[PDB]
């Protein structure tokens, strides 16, 4: 279920961050534009960047403490309004994460794994709403 792809997802972080994040990029390809050190590279070219690695581990470890911190795949409004109120995140709507989490469900489905792909969809529902419901446009 939901708790156990928690650890799943931690016991690889950065395998996973990086192969999430990437099918994130190469589905929405609009998106790329948001990190300019990572337009022009290909998926081995980014894996074998030092910054790459990093950015994604901390994404997606920022990620597993919300989704740790969710009730019923709930997230906390103040661990919303974090992502809302930070600097790198300002100039974002919601539809950036509702793609993120579409191709993080879509990603699940894909793999071979027992991930519980319904409770991701529901957790970035539900973080979505947390964002609109704290200002993001
Ligand atoms: C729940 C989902 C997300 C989480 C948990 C998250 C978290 C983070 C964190 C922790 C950082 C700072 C990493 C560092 O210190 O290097 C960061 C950077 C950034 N994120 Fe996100 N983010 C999420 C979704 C998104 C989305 C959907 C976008 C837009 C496509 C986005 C755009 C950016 C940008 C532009 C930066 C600054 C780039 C840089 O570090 O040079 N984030 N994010
Ligand atoms: C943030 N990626």
């Amino acid at each position: 279920g939901f708790k156990q792809d928690i650890a799943t997802i931690r016991g690889d972080l950065r395998t996973y961050a990086q192969d999430i994040f990437l099918a994130f990029l190469n589905k929405y390809p609009d998106e790329r534009r948001y990190f300019k050190n990572y337009v022009g590279k290909s998926d081995q070219e980014l894996k074998s960047m030092a910054k790459f690695g990093d950015h994604t581990e901390k994404v997606f470890n920022l990620m597993m403490e919300v989704a740790d911190r969710a009730t019923d795949c709930v997230p906390l409004a103040s661990d919303a309004n974090t992502l809302v109120q930070d600097k790198q995140h300002s100039s974002l709507t919601t539809g950036n994460f509702e793609k993120l989490f579409v191709a993080l469900v879509e990603y699940m489905r894909a793999s071979g794994q027992s991930f519980d792909s319904q409770s991701w969809d529901r957790f970035g529902k539900n973080l979505v709403s947390a964002l609109s419901s704290a200002g993001m446009k």
